[PDB]
């Protein structure tokens, strides 16, 4: 009878070949040792399945009509309040979230379709908390507030700072509080490349671009500070940051 469908998020759903008097199709899932079942008006392998935990928490998978996104939802036993939801969309990016006793977000992890992660933990009810982002290699932490994510890697008396907005756009900025101009380091910001070209002594010294492969690049200038030499280097821990901010 039946026919198995993959899904986003690393799952198949089963849909019975025929339609039932309604007109609905009948579909049963296996999530983690987990039995869920439901009906659909549509013959793909979308709609909703439910079933429960072994603690009794309530247990829902929503597929989107054209298959593109998956949503794994834990409720309490009621079904009343959310516990965990767990969004894989059509890039096979997904979000895990856990909420607390009002159904407020406590914890977001964002993992992109490259696998690199956001990780937002200890969320208040205003929106702020703890922020890491877990790259290739290496992690950024920081603080999140509702306006931005600020990731923070300091080396002597440099502060870079890797602004994420809400909307999602990547800034970057650098504040030394270096005395001496001899040794001091500046750096403006190119939205365009997405590029901070860093000044010392009126001289540039180096490009870090923030790529958008979620990877981050050095690449120094000619001791004339206005060429850039030799080819761009892909860091790969987080000690080649702080490198390349001495």
């Amino acid at each position: 009878n039946s026919v198995s469908v993959d899904l986003p998020g690393s799952m198949k759903v089963l849909v019975s070949k025929s339609s039932n008097a309604d007109g609905k199709y009948d579909l049963i899932a296996t999530v983690d040792a987990l039995e869920l079942s439901g009906t659909s008006d549509k013959n793909n392998g979308s709609g909703v399945l439910e079933g429960v935990k072994a603690d009794a928490s309530k247990v829902k998978l929503t597929i989107s009509d054209d298959l593109g996104q998956t949503t794994l939802e834990v409720f309490k036993s009621d079904g009343s309040t959310l516990v965990s939801k767990k969004v894989t969309s059509k890039d096979k990016s997904s979000t895990e979230e856990k909420f607390n006793e009002k159904g407020e977000v406590s914890e977001k992890i964002i993992t992109r379709a490259d696998g690199t992660r956001l990780e937002y933990t200890g969320i208040k009810s205003d929106g702020s908390g703890k922020a890491k982002e877990v790259l290739k290699g290496y992690v950024l932490e920081g603080t999140l507030t509702a306006e931005k994510t600020t990731l923070v890697v300091k080396e002597g008396t440099v502060t870079l700072s890797k602004n994420i907005s809400k909307s999602g756009a990547v800034s970057v900025e650098l504040n030394d509080t270096d005395s001496s101009a001899a040794t001091k380091k500046t750096a403006a910001w190119n939205s365009g490349t997405s590029t901070l070209t860093i000044t010392v002594n009126s001289k540039k010294t180096k490009d870090l671009v923030f790529t958008s492969s979620n990877t981050i690049t050095v690449q120094q200038y000619d001791s004339n500070g206005t060429s850039l030499e030799g080819s761009a280097v892909e860091i790969t821990k987080l000690d080649e940051i702080k490198n390349a901010l001495k």
